[PDB]
C-alpha cells in the first residue's frame, strides 16, 4: 500500500493554503483522502450517486461532526453551498459529462477557490486533466505527472 499511501502523502501537501473554510467532493468513494481533508477544512462535504458510498461515507465520518453527506440521483445535482477548496478524484464517462462537472465547479468556488484534482492512470486520467487545464482558465499551482498518476492545483 506504499504507493497509494505517497499519492496521499503528496496530495496533501500539495495544497498551498493549511486550512480552508468549505471543501467539497464529487464522490464520497475516496474514504481515507476525505478522513484527511477534514482536518483542513472547517466544513467538508462529499455528494454522490451511489447509496452504498454514501452509507460508508456516513460512517467513516461520524467523530467528524462538521463533514456533511449528501445523495443526489444525478451527478450534475450539486448541494447549496460556495467552496473554496473543490476536489476531483475518481474516475467521469466522456467529454460532455466532464464539462458539466467543470461548470458545476466553476459555479460554486469562492472568489479565491482552488482545484484539486488526482487520478490513477489505468476517457482516461491524461484526457481528464488536459480538459481542466483548458477549461478552468485558472493558474496551475502545482503539477505532477508521473507513470502511475496524475496531481493538479489550479486557483484564483
Amino acid at each position: 500500500r506504499w504507493y497509494e499511501r505517497r499519492k496521499r502523502a503528496l496530495t496533501l501537501a500539495a495544497l498551498p493554503r493549511e486550512r480552508y473554510r468549505a471543501i467539497f467532493e464529487p464522490g464520497c468513494a475516496n474514504g481515507e483522502l476525505s478522513a484527511d481533508l477534514a482536518e483542513r477544512c472547517d466544513m467538508l462535504v462529499c455528494c454522490d450517486t451511489s447509496t452504498q458510498a454514501v452509507e460508508l461515507a456516513r460512517q467513516r465520518l461520524a467523530d467528524v461532526p462538521h463533514a456533511r453527506v449528501v445523495q443526489a440521483r444525478l451527478p450534475h445535482q450539486w448541494p447549496a453551498g460556495q467552496f473554496d477548496l473543490i476536489v476531483f478524484s475518481e474516475l467521469y464517462l466522456d467529454a460532455a459529462d466532464l464539462h458539466r462537472l467543470i461548470d458545476c465547479a466553476l459555479a460554486a468556488l469562492s472568489p479565491d477557490g482552488q482545484l484539486l484534482a488526482c487520478h490513477w492512470r489505468p476517457l482516461n486520467a491524461q484526457a481528464v486533466h488536459a480538459i481542466l487545464a483548458e477549461r478552468l482558465s485558472m493558474h496551475r499551482l502545482f503539477s505532477h505527472h508521473e507513470q502511475d498518476f496524475l496531481l493538479d492545483l489550479w486557483s484564483r
